[PDB]
């Protein structure tokens, strides 16, 4: 009944039904992506109106189009044409992945390259990746990927140990033909095997592990109802899922007595982008941007009871589009659990001689993915005490190169003659804001040192200064540690019982952002990883900080163009964007397979509630 609910399988078939009476889903046809769109703004929204946006592909070479439908109409309610060439090309599709290695292995300026290394071209795997825009005026208006290369000495090797340095393809892959192969020079194959589940190379396994074991006798705290709708512990929301942002959550709440107060009215992890730093033509244009690009909701893995989701796990289970229309099912694509998350607050008074402890829990909702080398996990966390907090989980295996003899600034070494160039992963979280309601504004939160002086005499006193953010001209903001700076949201229109506006603290990790120069290619299209946070006021089609066709696009399109719109954002329908992200030097600790590193945020509640809102917790 809800309009949130995921979709299911037969709306998608009806979409696909829809697309085919239209005439819009012929045999030439692929869909590169497909979701729901949310509710438009309406307090009283009644009439529930499914529709969905897709992205269709025409693997003749016709132009693609935009379309939306509404399956609860049965109608088409839009259709149009794109300019690839002007606005960027669509997602990358999971069938053009393999035509690259396929194309690639009878073109005869590739055969040349491998036999002047020995190579067999039937071991030699290539990495199809995405690529980018630069100097290269042939490329425009096509779809381009490119291909790095790696040897697989038998068919269960991980061929990540054996790159093939020197040597890169550009490769059309609608009309399916080469158009480039760049050969600077032969650089040794590593030889050295990176196969993490070989006994030679692991060793005998421990013994020495004893179980821990996590139930829950009764079951878990949280009720599932309508499919994805979850209550727990005061908090009210919906879990989400979109092929390209992975899970989304709505209609964030809370249960403060008697009314359900709205926090947060949809957060997702909008954009990824992960730019290489080895100035090598050969990996000099590398640039994913993971979600973008390639949609990380469709390469979720299903997710393993006991070895990836340990306790008592809840699943769901998402639906999405295949490349036809036809519904494909991620098993076990999310899971959802609550652990506990130690103390939450104690105190042992001498005066009254009351001792009290108390533990704290938190909510989790995860999901992981794979692209190529590399796998992320997403996790979202719920506390008692009203913090929101996110988490990326970074690991898989490291992308490789030669390492050249002599040394270099910009790789490191892991193994005899194995690089691993530098990199950042960098995430943008797009947080459309509903403190209380919908006017909200951000503040800037700087501390403040005081000399010594008058007022000051011992020189003890220090102070915060609070900095309203009012245009969105002024709303592009930088970290700054060494102040503790935060950022406050609230609402000037709704008071707590002190007469103090509510609001919510946004901490920041404050790691490094973007550090390309920012004339670079990967600073235009990636604008909004130059900076730490961006506010702009709320629009339908203002949904990602890079724009909706990230393939190949010039540059510009996203956040830097919504700003310039500079509409006023003091006391309005705002949404927040986070830049954070991993500075990724890689060390001999991340061969042959990387253990995880972390990154992440969190908002706390600023004299949001009348007092501690975890007062009526038990002592169990
Ligand atoms: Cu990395």
């Amino acid at each position: 009944a809800s309009p949130f609910r995921l979709a299911s399988a037969g709306e998608i078939s009806e979409v696909q039904g829809i697309l085919r009476t239209a005439g819009l889903l012929g045999p030439e046809k692929r869909i590169a992506y497909l979701g729901v769109l949310d509710p438009a703004r309406g307090a009283g929204s009644e009439a529930e109106d499914r529709r969905f946006r897709v992205f269709i592909h025409d693997v003749s070479g016709a132009r693609p189009q935009e379309v939306t439908v509404s399956v609860t109409n049965g109608t088409v309610i839009s259709a149009v044409e794109l300019d690839t060439a002007a606005t960027g090309e669509l997602p990358v599709l999971e069938e053009e992945f393999e035509v690259v290695e396929q194309l690639l292995a009878t073109d005869e300026r590739w055969l040349k390259a491998l036999a002047a290394r020995n190579l067999d071209v039937s071991k030699v795997r290539v990495a199809p990746l995405s690529a980018g825009v630069f100097e290269y005026a042939e490329e425009r208006g096509r779809r381009i990927l490119r291909g790095l290369a790696f040897v697989q000495d038998f068919p269960e090797d991980s061929a990540w140990a054996h790159p093939v340095d020197g040597l890169v393809a550009y490769v059309d892959v609608v009309s399916k033909e080469v158009t480039r192969v760049i050969d600077t020079g032969v650089f040794p194959v590593p030889a050295e095997h990176g196969n993490y589940t070989d006994p030679e190379l692991t060793g005998p396994l421990r013994t020495t592990q004893k179980p821990i074991s996590i139930t829950q006798p009764e079951g878990p705290s949280f009720t599932v109802t309508g499919g994805n709708h979850i209550e727990w512990e005061k908090w009210s929301l919906d879990v989400g899922f979109d092929v390209r942002e992975g899970v989304v959550l709505h209609n964030i709440a809370f249960r403060d007595g008697d009314r359900l107060r709205p926090i947060i009215n949809r957060a997702s992890i909008a954009e990824m982008v992960v730019p290489y730093g080895d100035p090598s033509p050969i990996r000099s244009w590398q640039n994913y941007f993971d979600t973008g690009e390639y949609l990380v909701g469709q390469y979720a893995n299903s997710l393993e009871l006991g070895c990836d989701c340990l306790g008592d796990i809840t699943y769901l289970s998402p639906v999405i589009s295949d490349a036809f229309g036809n519904p494909r099912e991620i098993r076990n694509g999310i899971c959802m659990h609550e652990e506990d998350w130690g103390i939450l607050a104690k105190h042992s008074d001498l005066w009254s001689g009351i001792n009290y402890t108390r533990r704290n829990r938190r909510m989790v909702i995860s999901f992981f993915t794979t692209i190529g080398n590399y796998d992320y996990g997403f996790y979202w966390y719920l506390y008692l005490d009203g913090t929101i907090e996110f988490e990326a989980k970074a690991t898989g295996v490291v992308f490789t190169s030669a390492f050249p003899e002599g040394g270099s600034d910009n790789i490191s070494q892991l193994a005899p003659g194995l690089g691993a160039p530098f990199h950042q992963h960098i995430f943008s979280a797009r947080l459309d804001m509903a403190i209380d309601g919908f006017t909200n504004r951000v503040e800037e939160e700087d501390v403040v040192r005081q000399t010594m002086g008058p007022g000051n005499e011992r020189g003890n006193a220090f102070s915060r200064k609070r900095t309203v953010l009012t245009r969105e001209s002024e709303a592009v903001r930088e970290a700054d540690a060494r102040t503790g700076r935060t950022w406050i949201i609230s609402n000037p229109e709704s008071k707590n019982r002190l007469n103090e506006p509510v609001g919510y603290k946004l901490h920041a990790h404050n790691q490094p952002t973007l550090l390309a120069d920012p004339g670079s290619s990967i600073a235009r299209r990636a604008a909004f990883a130059t900076k730490d946070l961006w506010v702009t006021r709320y629009a339908d089609d203002e949904r990602y900080p890079t724009g909706d066709f990230v393939n190949q696009h010039s540059g510009g399109a996203g956040l830097p163009s919504y700003i310039a719109q500079d509409r006023d954002i003091d006391g309005q329908d705002i949404v927040v964007w986070h830049t954070f992200g991993l500075t990724h030097f890689p060390r001999v600790e991340d061969w042959p397979i990387m253990p995880v590193d972390t990154v992440g945020f969190k908002l706390r509640p600023e004299g949001f509630f009348d007092r501690s809102p975890v007062l009526d917790v038990p002592a169990n």
